[PDB]
């Protein structure tokens, strides 16, 4: 049980930005000996591992509220194509921060014709 994530995308058409937002976790694995997490999310676009954005550490929750909106400028041509990855991760002040899980969006499964809102369960890394 690794928990779930709240996101929304957002096609800005006149900019030709994919708008990501990071809203909230919820029963988020805990990743710390404590049984707690300091949740934290990693967010890129698919195959573009360059432009990465790290949302705020928020501490020692599982139930995180985010807030967050970043975007990514891709064609809208090209949108199938892409994948977007948002990694929850537990921030750690003595070791490695720790991988809770990620939400990967394989973009083609998206109709961004209007903005969507959704929820969707954190799965191991591949
Ligand atoms: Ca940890
Ligand atoms: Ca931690
Ligand atoms: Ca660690």
């Amino acid at each position: 049980e690794l928990g779930q994530l709240q996101y929304s995308l957002d096609y800005d058409f006149q900019s030709g930005q994919l708008l990501v937002g990071i809203l909230q976790a919820m029963g988020l694995a805990a990743l710390d000996l404590g049984g707690s997490s300091d949740p934290y999310v990693r967010v890129y676009l698919l195959p573009d591992k360059r432009r990465r954005y790290e949302t705020k550490v928020h501490r020692q929750t599982l139930n995180p509220h985010f807030g967050e909106t970043f975007a990514f400028k891709v064609p809208y041509v090209e949108l199938g194509g892409r994948v977007l990855v948002m990694a929850v991760y537990d921030f750690d002040r003595f070791s490695r921060n720790d991988a809770i899980g990620e939400v990967r969006v394989p973009m083609s499964s998206v109709d961004l014709g209007r903005p969507v809102q959704a929820w969707r369960e954190l799965q191991a890394a591949p």
